[PDB]
């Protein structure tokens, strides 16, 4: 029993967390095998970062000019290239404590574990969601960048989002292991911000499955709903339209439970309506959303 | 900016995590040095010095990884295990054993047959109890704090009341609170809110830009505790005041000022309002965890 906020154990990221120096910038790299990753921002001189020419800044560099520091040991830099947002750094050591890895690119409503990180050193591990509007709701502070996210399935790990900024309302913006990132944002100081947020649905009624799952059902209703009427209703209160795949995927915790998906949906709706009138839910006052369908099957059966 | 429930790195703990199987019990064990320790009722009211005088070191199972280590010898203290192994656990970090009191947080990693699933954050509640994620073959699973390179182990998981929330000891094996490691009727005690973590919780939501609940109002510590007592709010100290003074220098908010806004949030609500996102007052930070949290201290 219990449902908790839970981060994958982060020993096998820890191992390859490096400290990556370039001039005057100092943030975190992920060394894999025989590369170091990091934000390619490291280049920059902080008067780049309104319009900066990552190629001409980088053309600009030698391999010695790169300090990669794992532990009290300074890595040997070799060659260098960028793939979109990332830079790659070759080294002349392979981690030896080099996980089975892969990169995997997420679809908002994912959650991960972030493990922060400042000066190559690891100092904490939280759970998190990739928002619909594409941005993370992290806890970060200058010299986090480099910090990854990342999920562990049976020994391998996924990693799937770098931290790179900080948009204005305190939210994140990072990129995939590609360097690619999510949502609309640059590496740039432009005047950007994060889209109007919305809540993750398909994970809120996988939260309200998991209160059912621990003895919890006084939010139950002898009401059911059409998919069109519950998304009519649901997108009033700022939620994201619930598809056929999120009823799909909900599937076999409506099995466990009994409760069919349009009924655990009628619920949802009558909760938006009144509110929890001083009950909580598995702990909380508010909906839960950065739970997933899967996240739910794992931590209340395994 | 952001405020999240943080566990420390669980890395150094990990390379400690190893399965006991003792009969058809199996559950988990932590490897330090050449010392097995896991809790005793992997051998099962119980007479366990009865129950363990009829064990041999060749009944205790123990499995790191993929290898089988040779138990060597056996002995209990209180209510843990300790199985002499003849392999010295070469991932030994330093570390020490302590006793936390209520309030004080730590980090759990949660474990089955000996691998390690998760790791979540976590309050030793005013009634000894914590309220963790555990099902079953959690038993062993360990609760610590990370200083500097030193991990301090100070929990061990062993059971669950049927409220849902769990039941432990020290590594010395000693219960928090007062449980018993067998299958009786027993259960937690009425809980309360740890008032000096919530006043923390305040300054770190100060901290991120959220001062909607402040007030102009200060209060006396007197006057404050016999509103915590209505609310079954834990008394407020002079010690815990004294604790967020660093916190009360950082923002300009004294204590008592803090307190006179804890005061109003008690008594009328957050009338649709959050709070770091919360429509709840989170009392399992403590005023340490918020300056390590909005400093950026590493291990
Ligand atoms: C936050 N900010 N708003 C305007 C200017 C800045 C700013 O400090 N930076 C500008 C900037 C612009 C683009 C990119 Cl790709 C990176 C960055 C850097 C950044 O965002 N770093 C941080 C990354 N993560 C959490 C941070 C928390 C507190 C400080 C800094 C953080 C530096
Ligand atoms: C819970 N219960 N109510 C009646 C009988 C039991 C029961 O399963 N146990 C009895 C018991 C008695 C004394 C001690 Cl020290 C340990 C235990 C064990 C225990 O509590 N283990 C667990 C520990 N943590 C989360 C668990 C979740 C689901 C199952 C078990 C869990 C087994
Ligand atoms: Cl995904």
């Amino acid at each position: 029993s219990g449902f908790r906020k839970m981060a994958f154990p982060s020993g096998k990221v820890e191992g390859c967390m490096v400290q990556v120096t370039c001039g005057t910038t100092t943030l975190n790299g992920l060394w894999l095998d025989d590369v170091v990753y990091c934000p390619r921002h490291v280049i920059c001189t902080s008067e780049d970062m309104l319009n900066p020419n990552y190629e001409d800044l980088l053309i600009r560099k030698s391999n010695h000019n790169f300090l990669v520091q794992a532990g009290n040991v300074q890595l040997r830099v070799i060659g260098h290239s960028m793939q979109n947002c990332v830079l790659k750094l070759k080294v002349d050591t392979a981690n030896p404590k080099t996980p089975k890895y892969k990169f995997v690119r997420i679809q908002p409503g994912q959650t991960f574990s972030v493990l922060a990180c400042y000066n190559g050193s690891p100092s904490g591990v939280y759970q998190c969601a990739m928002r619909p509007n594409f941005t993370i709701k992290g806890s970060f502070l200058n010299g986090s960048c480099g910090s990854v996210g990342f999920n562990i399935d049976y020994d391998c790990v996924s990693f799937c989002y770098m931290h790179h900024m900080e948009l204005p309302t305190g939210v994140h913006a990072g990129t995939d292991l590609e360097g690619n990132f999510y949502g609309p944002f640059v590496d740039r100081q432009t005047a950007q911000a994060a889209g109007t947020d919305t809540t993750i649905t398909v994970n809120v009624l996988a939260w309200l499955y998991a209160a059912v799952i621990n003895g919890d059902r006084w939010f139950l209703n002898r009401f059911t709903t059409t998919l069109n009427d519950f998304n009519l209703v649901a997108m009033k209160y700022n939620y994201e339209p619930l598809t056929q795949d999120h009823v799909d995927i909900l599937g076999p915790l409506s099995a466990q439970t009994g409760i069919a998906v349009l009924d655990m949906c009628a619920s949802l709706k009558e909760l938006l309506q009144n509110g929890m009138n001083g009950r909580t839910i598995l702990g909380s006052a508010l909906l839960e959303d950065e739970f997933t369908p899967f996240d739910v099957v794992r931590q209340c059966s395994g």
